[PDB]
């Protein structure tokens, strides 16, 4: 279970919703936290999904976009379980999550996705990640827009056999 693991909760958050979820997961599980920080922070304008020319619109229609991240984990291999959280952007993971997954060799490493959203599910995000990084030990993830309890998290660990 959660006590049986060295855990890192890594997350990307622009408006703080996913950050608050990450902090709660960490509090419950006793995990360490890592903020995936962009080298160039996203502004309000950048995040305007109604503007086809906004940074986020342009990045998200480019399958090869890789926003740069500020900083590096020194000993990521010391963590046995990595949770990776993000807002849903255009039905998938933001491409900074691709930058993150490609910054380390996560082959053979247990990764559990989580997300927040304005209504869309995490399933489409997961299927795309599963195909993009087949050598990661992906465990079933969760959309976490609701109430996160210690029972929800302990069941989750049970369901994914951690
Ligand atoms: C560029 C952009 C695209 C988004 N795309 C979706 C989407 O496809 N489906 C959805 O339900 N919400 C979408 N959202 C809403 C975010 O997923 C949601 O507001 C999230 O909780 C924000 O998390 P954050 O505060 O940690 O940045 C989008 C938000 C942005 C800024
Ligand atoms: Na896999």
């Amino acid at each position: 279970g959660m006590n049986d693991r060295k855990i890192l909760v890594a997350y990307f958050s622009c408006s703080g919703v996913t950050k608050a979820v990450a902090e709660k997961l960490a509090a419950i599980t006793g995990a360490d936290l890592y903020e995936i920080k962009p080298e160039v922070p996203y502004t309000e304008a950048d995040l305007d999904w109604n503007d086809k020319k906004s940074r986020s619109s342009v990045e998200m229609r480019d399958a090869l976009s890789r926003p740069a991240i500020s900083g590096t984990l020194f000993h990521p291999e010391k963590y046995e379980v990595l949770f990776v959280g993000f807002p849903v952007w255009w039905y998938i993971a933001p491409t900074i999550i691709n930058t993150f997954l490609e910054s380390y060799d996560f082959a053979g490493k247990i990764v559990v996705p989580f997300a927040t959203s304005g209504g869309s599910g995490i399933g489409n995000c997961e299927k795309n990640l599963h195909k993009a990084y087949p050598d990661i030990v992906w465990k079933d993830g969760k959309l976490l827009n609701g109430q996160i309890t210690r029972d929800l998290v302990t069941e989750w660990f049970e369901k994914i056999r951690l």
